[PDB]
Formats: C-alpha cells, sequence, structure tokens
C-alpha cells in the first residue's frame, strides 16, 4: 500500500514540484490551489507559518520574514563568498551559527531562526502533504533532485531536508539525469548517448551535458549563470512600461512599491500569454495616482527588451561542450527544462545554434525533473520490495 509508493520531488530554487509513477503514467500532483508547481516560500506571520501559494501572495506585505532562495543556502559555510553576496540582495536576515547560516525571521511575535534545511524540510513537508491528499494514504519513500554540481555537503543537506520533513530518501539524484530518465533516454539499448539538457527556470541557467552508456549515467560538464532567469525577463518588462507610463503620464512611478510589485505580477503573466499568443494585454486598474494602465505589447518587442539576456543562454552552451570535449553534431539529445525554456524565441536560438535540430519539450518543462524523480522512485522502491 503506502510502503509500495514512493514519490518523486523537484526541490527547486523558486518553485517545487511533486510526481507520482502509477499505472504505468506519471501523475504531476496539483497543489490545493489547483497548480502543477508549488513557490519554495516559507512565510512566518503573526498567527501562522505558510508554504507555497500562500506565502508568496503576501510577500510584499511581510518581506523581512518571507523566506525564499534556501537552496542558494544548503550545504554551505556562511564565510563562503555564495553566501556573503547573495545576502546583500534578500530582505530576510541572515545569521552565522558555528559558520553556519541560519535565516532569522519574526514567528507569532518571537525571534526564530532556522538552518536551511529545515526551512527546505518545510517545503518538502508540503510536497508531502500534496501527494499524501491526492493519493489518500500518506506516502513516505521518496526520490529528491538537486543540481549537477552540488558537492557532498549540499546533497547531505538536502538528504537532512528530507529526513526533518518525515521522508525516506531513496536516493538524491542529478536533476539533468531525472531530466534524461522523463524522456527514457537511458533505455536506447547499448552505445553511448551523448545528451544536453538545457535548464532555464525563474533564478538559474544550468546547462548540463551527460553520457548515457548502457543505463550508467556521467555528468561530463556543467556551466550555466546562477542569477539568470525568468525573473530578469519579468524586470526588463517593468522597465519598457514604467518608461512607458513615463511617457503617456509624465509621472514616475519606480519609487512606489505598490505600482512597482502590481506591474512585476502583470508583467510575468504577459510574458507566460506571450509564449502562445503574439501579443498580451496589461489590464491594472488605478496603478498610481488613480490612473488605470491598459495596453498591450507585441511578442517582438519582448523579444528586443530580453534580445542580449537569450543570446546570453549560448555562451555556457559552447562552455559546456568545450568541456566535455563535444562537437554540436556529437550531441544526440537536446532536452528542455524549466518553465522560461517555453519562450519561442529561447527555442529558436537554441534550435539555430544546433543547426536546425529537433528539442525534447513535450513534457511541461517546469515538471520534466519531477516526472523523472517519480519514475526513478517507482523503479527503487519496486527493488527494495
Ligand atoms: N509559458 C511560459 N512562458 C514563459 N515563461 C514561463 C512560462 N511558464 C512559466 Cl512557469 N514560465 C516562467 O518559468 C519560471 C518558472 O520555471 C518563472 O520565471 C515563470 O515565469
Amino acid at each position: 500500500m503506502a510502503k509500495a509508493a514512493a514519490i518523486g520531488i523537484d526541490l527547486g530554487t523558486t518553485y517545487s514540484c511533486v510526481g507520482v509513477f502509477q499505472h504505468g503514467k506519471v501523475e504531476i500532483i496539483a497543489n490545493d490551489q489547483g497548480n502543477r508547481t508549488t513557490p519554495s516560500y516559507v512565510a512566518f506571520t503573526d498567527t501562522e507559518r505558510l508554504i507555497g501559494d500562500a506565502a508568496k501572495n503576501q510577500v510584499a506585505l511581510n518581506p523581512q520574514n518571507t523566506v525564499f532562495d534556501a537552496k542558494r543556502l544548503i550545504g554551505r559555510k556562511f564565510g563562503d563568498p555564495v553566501v556573503q553576496s547573495d545576502m546583500k540582495h534578500w530582505p530576510f536576515q541572515v545569521i552565522n551559527d558555528g559558520d553556519k547560516p541560519k535565516v532569522q525571521v519574526s514567528y507569532k511575535g518571537e525571534t526564530k531562526a532556522f538552518y536551511p534545511e529545515e526551512i527546505s524540510s518545510m517545503v518538502l513537508t508540503k510536497m508531502k502533504e500534496i501527494a499524501e491528499a491526492y493519493l489518500g494514504y500518506p506516502v513516505t519513500n521518496a526520490v529528491i533532485t538537486v543540481p549537477a554540481y552540488f558537492n557532498d555537503s549540499q546533497r547531505q543537506a538536502t538528504k537532512d531536508a528530507g529526513v526533518i520533513a518525515g521522508l525516506n530518501v531513496l536516493r538524491i539524484i542529478n536533476e539533468p539525469t531525472a531530466a534524461a530518465i522523463a524522456y527514457g533516454l537511458d533505455r536506447t539499448g547499448k552505445g553511448e548517448r551523448n545528451v544536453l539538457i538545457f535548464d532555464l527556470g525563474g533564478g538559474t541557467f544550468d546547462v548540463s551535458i551527460l553520457t548515457i552508456d548502457d543505463g550508467i549515467f556521467e555528468v561530463k560538464a556543467t556551466a550555466g549563470d546562477t542569477h539568470l532567469g525568468g525573473e530578469d525577463f519579468d524586470n526588463r518588462l517593468v522597465n519598457h512600461f514604467v518608461e512607458e507610463f513615463k511617457r503617456k503620464h509624465k509621472k514616475d512611478i519606480s519609487q512606489n512599491k505598490r505600482a512597482v510589485r502590481r506591474l512585476r505580477t502583470a508583467c510575468e503573466r504577459a510574458k507566460r500569454t506571450l509564449s502562445s499568443s503574439t501579443q498580451a494585454s496589461l489590464e491594472i486598474d488605478s496603478l498610481f495616482e488613480g490612473i488605470d494602465f491598459y495596453t498591450s505589447i507585441t511578442r517582438a518587442r519582448f523579444e528586443e527588451l530580453c534580445s542580449d539576456l537569450f543570446r546570453s543562454t549560448l555562451e555556457p552552451v559552447e562552455k559546456a561542450l568545450r568541456d566535455a570535449k563535444l562537437d554540436k553534431a556529437q550531441i544526440h539529445d537536446l532536452v528542455l527544462v524549466g518553465g522560461s525554456t517555453r519562450i519561442p524565441k529561447v527555442q529558436k536560438l537554441l534550435q539555430d545554434f544546433f543547426n536546425g535540430r529537433d528539442l525534447n519539450k513535450s513534457i511541461n518543462p517546469d515538471e520534466a525533473v519531477a516526472y523523472g524523480a517519480a519514475v526513478q522512485a517507482a523503479i527503487l522502491i519496486k527493488s527494495t520490495r
């Protein structure tokens, strides 16, 4: 029953996803708000602790006590220059507890501090409860994914997050490996298969090259930009609309925090529409000083606004190919991961770079990692019996 069941969890920097392999198919499980992905956010309020959508929805009102980006801290020392650099951009407090970072917040009127693995365990507990509500029984066995470049300390702290969350961690697997499993790229018989995973998420960009020799995976190269993702494209749209509002009304909205946030969420939505329509409309009632902001933008203008950012995704692709000592024609498969890979210009740039090649994109890119993890969790729990 529950002991013969296992889930696959993609514990992402900005969003998390949970899947279950049953009756010959993967089911990506929708949360209680009907969403197939859940924000990796934890909010501490005057009455409760919020996780996911409810935590993301109140981030504007409670920025000091809304934790996100715990994956950027997990398994790291406080003195790490990555931690020191990132801390300058977060609205929550990061403290030092014997060279280990802790996030410090106000919860129910009291000062509390949490290890990154305790924050990630609250995200994992939520994914576990989402699976349990779908299945009708508690599931405890899980496969949890991590980036291919995570070292032993980051992998161990992720497994610790799983234990705190009440999960039996069957295995910690690499995100590009789970994505290759989702597409069945390890079941092509004999002979070495070279796979490139192009993973463009909400806040990070990763390129991974894997060799699959008779079911055995080997990471040949990892490249990317830890500070490039979908949110940079939302911000390019924000700057455009701030300049358009200034041209139409001769008023600068940039300093009004509420106006900028409402414009930001509307921009994120319009950006998503631009992946399937050639135009999107913004409909903001009383954006600033009682002025409605009803406008539109073409996909052509959006592509111009992010042109340099889209083109920059090809430098880590070339870098990974040189590190792996492989030419483009030596790559057998191209896999898309992350919601931002739905952007048509991004697909066109990657396809043209690989000389007109087909892309593996039939599985929802923001769900491919959880899909593969769910497949692996089923194989692993079956072998355990
Ligand atoms: N249809 C889409 N077109 C463009 N961007 C998208 C789309 N869906 C998501 Cl999610 N994202 C973005 O992916 C990230 C999460 O993986 C977020 O930045 C989200 O906006």
